[PDB]
């Protein structure tokens, strides 16, 4: 059959387009193909599965939580995983890259400005804020406002900047795509390097996915918690927390999650990392982390009918709930 899956904005359509395409390319008629359903959101993307619209996204972990909640309740069927094929990583470490000498530790944020993926994800949100949540001024609901206050500006990508303009002073209509350039890992990371922001919440592999050079990733630095910082090779000793792997959602009725499986096993062996010249699924000339994180190395299949809070793990949904 054919799984419908939902790219957000024209990049990750772009992209979309070429996965159908070099798939159709290599993979019998009766073996497993994909479609193209664009939109503007991963949220338009979360209701239109619910919807039976499309069947398939891949989500930060913060999302995958979001979508589990009802009217959605999509579940988690296949996981991303980092690191490389002998050692599967199925989590990440959340970092704040900031620029060396810039002069401020973790604990004096206040008044800084601030670069974050997106509202709701693990590294650029869910971490930070929850570390974050007690240095807000009260009131500290709506969280969104009083993260706003804390800082003196930041980029914080699908926040509401009729309600909460702050959010979008770094880049104004806080845009949930990759039409905004500061949305994401790379759009945050951006944010810093652009000198918009003072401080870029991502994960470890950031800087390293946009620097190339050691000489220019020196000139950047880790805020620890013990109040120091670190070079951004010593992450593993200078992170906010680990947090677990992207994972692919689908309807818990009808949702394909067989199908979904074997199009994208069949798609890493492909397409997967250095396997072909033709088309790759975690890398693309369009742009970064489209469809599926450019850091990825490969999927595993999520254990049957397992939902999202129990994918999560107690101590992530924890730290979620605490926050909220
Ligand atoms: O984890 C994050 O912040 C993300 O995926 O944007
Ligand atoms: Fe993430």
């Amino acid at each position: 059959k054919t799984v419908r899956w939902c790219a957000v904005s024209e990049h990750e359509a772009t992209k979309c387009q070429s996965f159908r395409d070099h798939m159709k390319s290599v993979i019998p008629s009766d073996g497993p193909s994909v479609a193209c359903v664009k939109k503007a959101s991963y949220l338009d993307c979360i209701r239109a599965i619910a919807a039976n619209e499309a069947d398939a996204v891949t989500l930060d972990a913060g999302l995958v939580y979001d979508a589990y909640l009802a009217p959605n309740n999509l579940k988690p069927v296949v996981a991303e995983f980092y690191g490389s094929k002998e050692d599967p990583q199925t989590f990440y470490y959340a970092v704040a890259v900031v620029k060396k000498d810039s002069g401020f530790q973790m604990n004096q944020l206040r008044g800084k400005k601030s670069c974050h993926t997106g509202l709701g994800r693990s590294a650029g949100w869910n971490i930070p804020i929850g570390l974050l949540y007690c240095d807000l001024p009260e009131p500290r609901k709506p969280l969104e406002k009083a993260v706003a206050n804390f800082f003196s500006g930041s980029c914080a990508p699908c926040a509401d900047g009729t309600d909460f303009p702050q959010l979008c002073q770094l880049c104004p209509g806080c845009g949930c795509s990759t039409l905004n350039q500061y949305f994401g890992y790379s759009g945050a990371f951006k944010c810093l390097k652009d000198g918009a922001g003072d401080v870029a919440f991502v994960k470890h592999s950031t800087i390293f996915e946009n620097l190339a050079n050691k000489a220019d990733r020196d000139q950047y630095e880790l805020l620890c918690l013990d109040n120091t910082r670190k070079p951004v090779d010593e992450y593993k000793d200078c992170h906010l927390a680990q947090v677990p792997s992207h994972t692919v959602v689908a309807r818990s009725m009808g949702g394909k999650e067989d199908l979904i499986w074997e199009l994208l096993n069949q798609a890493q062996e492909h397409f997967g990392k250095d396997k072909s010249k033709e088309f790759q699924l975690f890398s693309s000339p369009h742009g970064k982390d489209l469809l599926f994180k450019d850091s990825a190395h490969g999927f595993l299949k999520v254990p049957p009918r397992m939902d999202a809070k129990m994918y999560l793990g107690y101590e992530y949904v924890t730290a979620i709930r605490n926050l909220r």
